[PDB]
């Protein structure tokens, strides 16, 4: 189950496209970069990834470069591959010097070499929604 | 006032666009399906409780909502806004559904400057509707997770 606990709400991103070049990494910064419900109060929780590759390879978390060794995690091309990302309910200022990195055996320069499903995360409800407290004055 | 909602309902919100100068000489109109495309809250089994809207116009006029929608606001119904002067509106929208209001538009009808870019200044739209249902992941978005 995907349920959250009543005070948390999965969001979601779409993830660019690829683009060919001359090791990659998504900054957690930028995943999250233009998400409304975010705050600078914002609790995460959990971060899915899922994607294909066009080669095998490892990826991983990394916090600051090459991901750790010990924990590397492996994939195989054309092979959907999924993570979820224990955030351990910390605030975007203790996440930023987070990044997903990958490290492909081949093809490391081709366009596409990952293509990415939306990022889901989940966090902390934010405050609802309200108008400008005083967006009805002259209403009648 | 407060603008709390009951009971699992929430507000959102949309920006309006700016009015550019028109050629001909006709009232002005948006169609509630126009502010509400796009909302991602928004489905076929919401239901609408409110709509406000706030405005600035460069003349004297009238507004109002109409249905069955480019006529004058029918008499019964028709509010009155002053030159320069930031007017706003709640309209009820009785816990209808979409397809129950897909045919109402707000109708202005300004004294002067009928055709001036800008000659209504529209704030965000704000619409009062149904909780909807939280947004879930894919069910199988975590095969080969380990």
């Amino acid at each position: 189950s995907l349920k959250l606990p009543n005070n948390q709400v999965w969001v979601t991103r779409k993830a660019s496209e690829w683009s060919a070049k001359t090791n990659d990494a998504i900054p957690f910064k930028t995943i999250v970069e233009g998400i409304p419900e975010i705050n600078s109060e914002t609790k995460f929780y959990r971060l899915l990834i899922g994607f294909v590759a066009v080669s095998d390879g490892t990826f991983g978390m990394v916090d600051g470069p090459d991901p750790p060794v010990v924990g590397r995690l492996g994939f195989k091309k054309n092979t959907y591959r999924s993570r979820d990302f224990d955030l351990g309910g910390k605030l975007l200022n203790q996440l930023d010097d987070r990044a997903i990195v990958w490290c492909l055996d081949e093809r490391r320069r081709d366009a596409k070499r990952v293509q990415l499903a939306g990022y889901w995360i989940a966090i902390s409800k934010p405050a609802p929604l309200m108008p400008p407290e005083d967006f009805l004055v002259n209403q009648d």
